[PDB]
């Protein structure tokens, strides 16, 4: 069991062009990728 | 068992072009990229 | 089970051209990409 | 059992041109890549 | 079981062009590359 | 078990290009490379 | 002659008991404390 | 004259208990404090 | 005369108890303490 | 004149207890203390 | 004539109890102490 | 005239009690001290 609280994020992003993956700021679980 | 709470996300993005992928600012569970 | 609560989110997108994905600002679940 | 809490994040991206994978801020969990 | 807290984490990058691995400015958990 | 508290991490990265493994700013728990 | 355009400014206050003086986001302008 | 355009500011502040003076996020002009 | 331009800024408070003076994240002008 | 263009600039503060002055991330002009 | 661009500023403050003067991340222009 | 560019700039502080003078992470002008 994840137990995540009490996060400040911020985030910036510039330009990204094209982008055939996952951009994500906060993220909780699991990232596959093929 | 996930327990995500009090969260203070900020996301700035730019351009962004041709996007053919997941932006998300926050993502809970699970990401599959093909 | 998830279990998500108290979640200030700012989300900015600026240009985005052309965008054939997802772009979410608070996503709970899940993302495939194909 | 994870427990995350009291983070303060902030993530500058730029360029990120044709990206294929995963540019997460905050990751809890775990990152397959493939 | 992992506690982690109290992080005050500044992530900045540039260029970043054809990015196929991951990019995370905090992790917690596990990283496996294949 | 792990107790990590009270990080003040500051990350720069430039160029960057065609990363095929991972660029973690802060890190806890197992990096496998494969 | 003051010109301020194209701000995006996220403001967040937490607490913020018995105040007596100004707490702004944006202010264009002057500011005389007594 | 003063020229302010193109700003990106995310502000956060925690307890500000019995605060009597000026907590501004962007300021332009003038502060007087007495 | 000042221009002033393209600015992220991310502004961080703690505590902050019993300000009497100016706290501001971006400031362009002038700042006189009396 | 003053040219002032593209800061990336993050502030973290704590505790500031009974400040009298000015605590400012980014200032452009002139600062007078007395 | 000042020209200032591309700066990528962190700043970590601590304590800071009864501070009466100026505590600033980037400056430009001129300060006086009296 | 002054031209200052590309200044990758960390700033750690700490205690930083009853401060009564200028503490600047980066200042670009004049600084006098009475």
């Amino acid at each position: 069991g994840y137990e995540v609280h009490h996060q400040k994020l911020v985030f910036f992003a510039e330009x990204v062009g094209s982008n055939k993956g996952a951009i994500i700021g906060l993220m909780v679980g699991g990232v596959v990728i093929a």
